Order: structure tokens, then sequence, then C-alpha cells
């Protein structure tokens, strides 16, 4: 009857609430791990820029102003610029 | 009365069922920018180690006289930088 069917859905429905409450904590762990994987990215991508201003301006100051150091650079230069 | 009240629980459920399948989207969303994260993180984690062996490998050549200046400065300079970057590992 009426009462039935309103207790069913109640309880879907509460149900369905508390999913919400499960996938929203699984989103702020989520956005949580993003923001961490970013800070460190930033971190990380900073250091390989440092390596590769260094490459490219010892390789302008060894044109006009290498032998074995050009050789080093270039090898240095090849693993920045590999595919895998 | 009754059938009124039935009517706005029911409409309350799809609306929430429906929040689910959205907070399910954002879910999968999140799980592919964390991947991505990850597989970047791999790929400049190895270039890292490649350069790491590189110098190494020419510091024991360059110690161990194997060559008979500014390549010792330049490697030295590579090395202070991967050492800068090993202690923030951690931060």
């Amino acid at each position: 009857g009426p009462l039935g069917s309103l207790v069913a859905i109640q309880a879907e429905l509460t149900k369905s609430q508390e999913t919400i409450g499960s996938l929203n904590e699984e989103i702020e762990q989520y956005k949580g791990t993003v923001s961490t994987l970013e800070i460190e990215r930033e971190f990380y991508f900073n250091k390989l820029r440092d390596i590769e201003i260094l490459v490219h301006t010892t390789q302008d100051l060894i044109n006009e102003g290498g032998g074995a150091l050009l050789r080093f650079v270039k090898k240095v230069e090849s693993i920045l610029y590999a595919t895998a």
C-alpha cells in the first residue's frame, strides 16, 4: 500500500545518500593524491629544466663564447630527448 | 497526501542516483589524472637515473686518469643538480 512504497523508497534513498557520502570521501582523497603528484611534478620538472638550461647554455658557450666537453654535453642532451 | 509525498521522495531518489552516476564519472576522471602523472613520473625518473649513471661513469674515468678541466666542472654541476633532486624526494 502507500506506506509500504513510502518506506521502500525512503530506505533506498538513505542507502543512496550513504553511497554519495562514501564517493565524496573518495573524491577528497583523489584531490589530495593529484595535488601531491602535481607538487612533486613541479619540483622534478624544475630540476630537469636546470639540467636542460645548463646543456643548452654550455652548447652556446662552446660555439663562439668543445672536445670531450661537447661529447659529454651531447650525451646528456640525447638522454633528455630520448623517447623509449 | 500519500501520493504527493511518494512522488517527492521518488524524485529525490532518482536525482540522488544521477549524482552517484556523475560522481563515478569524476572518480574515473581522477583515476585517469593519477595514472598520467604516474606515467610521466616513471619516464622522468628513468632519465634522471640514466643521467646519474653517465655522471658517475665519466667521473670514474676522470678520477682514474684515462684521458692522455671544463669537463669535470660541468660533470660536477650536473652531479650537484642530481643531489639537490635526491634531497627533495621527502619534501
